[PDB]
């Protein structure tokens, strides 16, 4: 995980919400030091299990009410289930990983600092500031907006199920802890998502360091150099591992979730389609794919991007090869190559899958098939 | 993309097709400088938007009309209107990739052109002129036969439906904008598998100058022509990934476009094969089968010929070391060894697959699978 | 096979289970000197033949007998038919597997015998010997837990539908055979999973004595003890080759039988949720999918651990390489380097797959796949 | 192909079946030197567009007969065309092939030639012989029995529907042309066969030969004879590669053959084992699943072992690397080494596939999704 200054916020926003059970520290350097906070990591934890607790809750309240809302018949309950317990599992994974990532997080935020003192020419402190600021706006409000279209369209449908022996208004209203895990969800992706995208733009700017100062007395600080570019690419391979070692239950999680929820969303949308009872209702599925989509490419495209990024080196390292002719300097360049040829780059979910956009394919044909199975079960 | 004399039809249809919307002008030198057509960019934006919008109406048209000729049921409103939507993504993936991948093409016709310098020994204006225009005037034929037939072939039905009260004429005619997207479709694939061709057929010829100038004062020139090789294979390598970098979208939909009409094609064929309805529909669907199998192919084998070209100098060069014994000669293709270990050859769509031969088998798992719960949808 | 003294109890479980017919004499020096038992030779031949028959047996009978308790309907039979034949193939290939890699035993432990020398340092006999006595432990109680679970809710289950005029309890007793291949089924993949959790955790014992002894006269001796420690790793891969050469085949029937058992035992807990006929018969679903995919990780954890730990070696050898100077030592760490670049680390199951955490998530798709298909064929 | 006079009668089998359009004359030597044969080359073609034409004007005549006999029901008539299709286009594509193939067939042999002289230590003319003569004789033998008790149950069966106004027995009796069909598969198969065994055995004798040389003036001649082994291993793997480019579009007809006609006979299986009319055909349909599978691993099992083969001399490579000191055998060896890194051993079916072991874990995935549609298309 990482902890910076420029992306502070959201190391708070996944504090407050039971993922970062850490307490920092800003130097007078300017540096972050980083501990263990047990009054978080308390909280973290009671809050997540009280609120998968009040989930389930309100799930078995809904399922044993005199009207159902929304666990109403036996496809419709399984559906309904496997949607919270996706979101359920994603969270504890994540709230997990929190709890026991601190060495981790230790690690990758000193290689980090060290990266960024080799890479000081490339720092956009602003830059990264407000990017990492306007995704996490952007994810929250996305959320929360999505969150009140959800809640109101299915309190209309509630109400107009209403019968006066009853009230099925509660039964929405018992869905809140539900969404509660959702907002922790995205908070969880978005701190995933910065750290693998800075890891990846770090990764970029070596790169175009490398490009810049080798292809675009003096040999021997060129030289030295360049052995400070081999390091912070190993360190951020190192860094790429333990990102992988730390989250990728979380990580795997988040696309499981994903994948169930594309193909949930996307059954119930058939669904509204067929009976067109609510248009709102097929909107709001249409906005839940959307969302799913793009955490799922939020998940996705960070791995991919490092990948692509640090499996691009090599090329630039025999370019200089090919144009270096300095004795220690083309011993220094060999070194990386060496050292290049044996990188493993690509990030592991627990060793399942390595994430890339390859998993897109697979997952369409995932919900190509099973999407297809529910809705030949639905005419069965 | 590649703008050369030889392929400049291929050039100007993909021009007037709204895909190359590049000035292009021709040196004294037989050189062709190009830069970017304002005109002809708006041109192309406007009517990709146009004829995007209009067969979108047509085909609500046909939903809406009181006898629909196409869009009748709900299982073949949503096939008909994948299949719109497939050529429709296709073509604007197409035309956005043409309108922003002018420095890529900069880039590449230059490459191609040092290339060509190189590979003076090998180059044939006249046949390379005559398989372009051979392949432009194939697929351009076989696209307005096929779109003849099949308008036709759908005129003969709709007036079948005919009732005096209605005209199923009009609702044919209005389908006339989505053929005009295959035309634009056509002459995208045709451009696209040009280029790539192009690219393998200069693989091929480096690794045929490899083979008779190694293994068929002077051994300076022989290992400067080395390191001339050896800079138009990397040279050829950046021009297949900015190729990649530029229509990897388009190819991708291109893939999806192949699939998804494969499937509908042969789920067409199959109803129309049990009802009997028509034979010249049945010919007409066999006639399209063919079509799509054919363009997937000339998307699929110009990048498996390439990464099959490049990947086979490697052992050329083992063999020249082999043979070399020269202190120069054998550094030189020492390097072009290593250059070669770490080679990326395979064309990515967009990192979501790699274009090459293994994807048609794959192409066929899914068109056994969906066509098969077609079929079986039809039956429930 | 690894007959080892700390897992000797393994040993003594594996050859009273007809898999390790094999007689072992410890030597005044602690070795284990392994030959061929023709005893226990035929006895597990003669032990694995009768009960495979006695299963079968009882299987027919059961679906010849008056009242069947399981092979009731088609589906029903045909799923028990394919859960016992899993069971019976899988400890029909290991008790093959057991008689017929007697020198592929001897090697590995030879090979072993001089790892463990090398890494004296870090062998902890008690640790392993309590480590492996848990897991058979734990194994075997397990199994027989939830055997006795199952042949109770079966004898309830053959006595609810008991009629005067017959009795459905001997048609439980009959099945008794099937229980026993379970713990054969139990006790092979304890010893596959001894085994290859001792490959990797001398990997991991390899790697952290080359970053112990290289990161953390004389330097005649260091590059001596790296020799040592390649050679080491060259017999840890061999090692890994002779677990895959001797009992791939039991591995692959063991991953079949995983399968089917968690698809058949997924289908039947549906079954008897939508008929909820019984709970006690839920619960047991339940220990049992649990069971079978504890094991599925037992079977594929050792192998992804032994691969992982092999893959790690090249980065700290290349550590020292960026760290080493000496000559003699630089020349043995770039042997070690060289070596590790061409190192075949995944096990294979006779060739058809690569056992690693991948398969899980392939199985997770089979399991989505098939057991969906047979919920509709219930419908259908 | 390979035409060796061990295998002689292989190539005639081969030749007299339309697949061998070439005339071999073996010289004082002992060689055997091979030239187009035109009479038999017209001959092949002739006879195998003849039976092409008679299998399915026979296929035909059954559908368009009063009673068909095997061409009755639309899923029946679809598998049988589908299964008589497959065996057209295998046969038809062996034809081809071995038609345009005699450039890679004389390169082929040539090599294999040098290789057998380079490797005269491990040649067995007397086992090689045997060896292929057994397969040949089994895989005719086991075709013509399998053959006759088809013809046989089909005639009983036609007998069984015979009707007083029509003869049923004239169906089965235009179905013969079908089965010298699989005649000349069953021959195409056994000559593939046989060449692919001979690479993979002579990998493996030049792998016995490496560590028998160099495990178990005079250093120059071992040099020497290590340069004969690196020459003949880059021999062989051309050799794999001709053979690839020679019976690729073979060897995939071939796969997909196998594939279709294991569905297709499980499904006639389960069709006969829920009626239950004839025990006789369930017995012949089981027989033709043991016989398609036993030739799936006839087509799998030859390049799986010669590309395990060719990749296991890189880790005897770099044992004599370890083990040798000499000047110019440790460079030998190194350009051994450097030769093996970049071998491309596996066996290609066209660029479609990879021909190995895991091919047949993808089958049973297809036979398991395939024929449980199948299955269910029965039930709907
Ligand atoms: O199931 C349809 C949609 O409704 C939700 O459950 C939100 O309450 C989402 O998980 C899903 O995208
Ligand atoms: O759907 C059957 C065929 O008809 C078309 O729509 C052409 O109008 C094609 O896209 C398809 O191949
Ligand atoms: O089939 C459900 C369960 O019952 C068993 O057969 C045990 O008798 C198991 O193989 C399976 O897990
Ligand atoms: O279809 C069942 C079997 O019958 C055959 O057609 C032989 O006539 C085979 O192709 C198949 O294995
Ligand atoms: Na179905
Ligand atoms: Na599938």
């Amino acid at each position: 995980m990482e902890i910076s200054q420029p992306s502070i916020g959201i190391f708070y926003i996944s504090k407050v919400l039971a993922l970062a059970p850490y307490a920092t520290v800003r130097n007078s350097k300017g540096r972050v030091e980083i501990g263990r906070s047990w009054l978080f990591t308390v909280y973290s934890a009671t809050l997540t299990v009280v609120m998968v607790f009040l989930t389930y809750r309100g799930l078995l309240f809904d399922a044993n009410s005199e009207i159902p809302v929304r666990m109403k018949s036996a496809t419709s309950k399984v559906v309904t289930a496997l949607d919270v317990s996706v979101v359920v599992m994603a969270i504890v994974s994540g709230v997990y990983c929190g709890l026991f990532s601190l060495n981790d997080t230790l690690e990758l935020n000193d290689r980090l600092n060290k990266i960024d003192n080799t890479l000081n020419a490339y720092n956009n402190f602003r830059r990264d500031r407000w990017r990492a600021l306007g995704m996490a706006a952007v994810s929250l409000l996305a959320i929360s907006i999505l969150v009140g279209l959800d809640v109101g369209t299915w309190m209309r449908i509630a109400q107009d199920m209403n019968i006066a022996q009853s009230d099925t208004e509660l039964n929405v209203h018992w869905y809140i802890p539900f969404y509660s895990l959702y907002f922790i969800l995205t908070g969880l992706q978005v701190n995933i998502a910065n750290t693998a995208y800075g890891l990846g733009r770090r990764f970029g700017r070596l790169n175009r360091m490398l490009s810049s100062s080798f292809l675009a007395a003096a040999a021997k600080n060129k030289g030295l150099l360049l052995k400070s570019l081999a390091d912070s690419h190993e360190s951020l391979g190192k860094c790429v591992h333990l990102l992988s070692n730390s989250f990728g239950i979380a990580v795997l999680f988040i696309l499981v979730s994903c994948l169930l929820h594309l193909v949930a969303t996307a059954y119930f949308l058939f669904l509204e389609l067929l009976s067109k009872r609510d248009n709102g209702y097929l909107w709001v599925q249409m906005l839940w794919i959307c969302f799913h989509f793009l955490r799922l490419l939020m998940v996705v495209e960070p791995c991919h991007l490092a990948a692509r990024e640090s499996r691009k080196t090599i090329q630039i390292v025999c370019e200089i090869e090919r144009k270096v002719h300095e004795p220690i300097l083309a011993e220094a360049v060999k070194k990386f190559w060496q050292q290049l040829l044996v990188v493993d780059a690509d990030f592991s979910a627990c060793g399942l899958c390595r994430v890339n956009r390859t998993i897109l394919t697979s997952f369409a044909s995932a919900i190509a098939t099973y999407l297809v199975a529910l809705i030949q079960f639905q005419r069965t």
